């Protein structure tokens, strides 16, 4: 039974929240000097995205009673750590990938040197941002914010999680604990961080951070185990490690528990709880 | 006239401090897992440095009256900082170095993927000893500090004169204004926030702030410019678009604005004036 208000419509909600999210980039990161760097990271961040990370940060805070105010330059922030994360990961050092976002990867149109100090910068600035330009919240708040982003995205998160993810790369061995740090690291640290600082930032107690971190931990992982069942249902997976039987159970278990994290709310949980009702549909339609 | 006590031993307090320094670097970025990634980090932080940055910090923040202790942290992270800049300097895509620190490059080592990595990883890390670590210090300033580090390493700094740096690579028309853009930007940027944040520590004036960043931005230049003609005296140069008269009277116009920016502190700027007197010296000299 989807948790979500039987009309909520999750398409719209996302294709307005996408629009102001890269409205305000623009803004926030203009044109200036010298002006191949401001061009380089601007190419890539305001390449065509889902814009999730920031979405769920903004979502995150008015569910703990602030405003989109509050929060969009962290919002803007998680988008530019996403989106260096992506640059560094294209170079032909790591995937070597030609396109993203729809587009020539970063480093195809300027070179692997600017591409590498593009990502620089907007990991940079990702920290500026939230420093310089975060509207009314207290600088203790706003250092938390910073702290927890910080520990998501380093050695701790996203970027242990990428170095699992290399070593992972030519072995035959990769058991569960593996599969289970890579994608609770490289993926769900950035998405857990995403939620909670919207919740740092409206002034929420530590339990709903705690609730509202679940949620994400538990959609992230639910969201990468159904992806390994429709790759099948059409390198260690979901199936290749647990089974298709056990897949489908672990992966209903993660969506129950990100549901139960955020069931005591009201409406304004909504479009957390129809991302969960999405995901579990798409679970569902393959039984 | 050097500005510093006559008995004050540079040599001597940049070696305690740089093992002060050494010590919290190694216990604020301790091995943990995955392992790999903490090696990769640790072999470039702790590989032989002069620790300039920290130093600078370290001295500042006592200079405004704080202690080491509330700096530290703000210490290690602009070695981080300083450290990832030369990691992905050094990666094939850029200088292409196959040592540093009196070492292999972390690329030779742990593969250009992993420098990269380690890189992104201790410029993180900076911001997070920043924010999370500084001992007992109002957070106001400790979030002024995160800005203006953010600011002095990234487009508008740091990164932005590796950038220009790099585009004057090919080129037989860079002009003063570019030099002088790359001077302060890829390096002086890195130096003035070094100074100022120890001073934001310790809840010094705007004015006090001022000064210290007049004192770096124009040691810095004064260092690149007596760099220059000592390189000469043994590509834009300094020589090369001043010519060497006016080279001279620059660096010493640089250094005495660097002293006067400082003149009216007493013993607790001996540090900043001994390194300016060095400099000095090492210009008269020739
Ligand atoms: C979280 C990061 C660093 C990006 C994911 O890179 P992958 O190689 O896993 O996938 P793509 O986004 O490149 O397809
Ligand atoms: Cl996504
Ligand atoms: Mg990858
Ligand atoms: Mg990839
Ligand atoms: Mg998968
Ligand atoms: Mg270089
Ligand atoms: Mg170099
Ligand atoms: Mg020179």
């Amino acid at each position: 039974v989807a948790s979500s208000s039987l009309r909520f419509d999750l398409k719209s909600y996302l294709k307005e929240r996408q629009r102001q999210v890269e409205a305000a980039l623009n803004a926030i990161l203009p044109p200036q000097d010298p002006p191949l760097i401001y061009e380089s990271m601007r190419y890539s961040l305001l390449a065509e995205g889902k814009r999730l990370r920031p979405i769920l940060c903004l979502a995150s805070c008015e569910l703990a009673g602030g405003t989109a105010a509050i929060a969009l330059p962290t919002a803007c922030a998680l988008e530019m750590v996403h989106t260096m994360s992506l640059i560094h990961d294209d170079l032909p050092s790591m995937d070597n990938d030609d396109f993203r976002r729809g587009r020539p990867t970063n480093h195809k149109v300027y070179g692997e040197d600017i591409a590498i100090l593009a990502g620089d910068a907007l990991l940079t600035y990702a920290f500026e941002a939230i420093a310089r330009h975060t509207p009314e919240v207290p600088a203790d708040r706003v250092l938390k914010v910073i702290a927890a982003l910080a520990r998501a995205v380093g050695a701790e998160g996203l970027v242990g999680g990428q170095v699992v993810d290399l070593q992972s790369e030519g072995r035959d061995d990769v058991n569960l604990e593996t599969l289970h740090y890579i994608h609770t690291h490289k993926t769900g640290a950035l998405l857990e961080v995403s939620v909670v600082s919207g919740a740092i930032l409206a002034g929420a107690s530590e339990e709903l951070q705690e609730q509202l971190r679940t949620y994400a931990q538990k959609i992230g992982l639910a969201f990468q185990v159904i992806d390994d069942i429709l790759d099948i249902t059409a390198k260690a997976t979901y199936p290749s490690l647990l089974g298709l039987d056990a897949s489908r159970e672990y992966a209903d278990q993660l969506i129950t528990e990100a549901k139960a994290a955020i069931a005591a709310f009201g409406a304004e949980a909504d479009p957390l709880r129809a991302i969960a009702d999405y995901i579990t549909a798409r679970k569902h339609l393959l039984e």
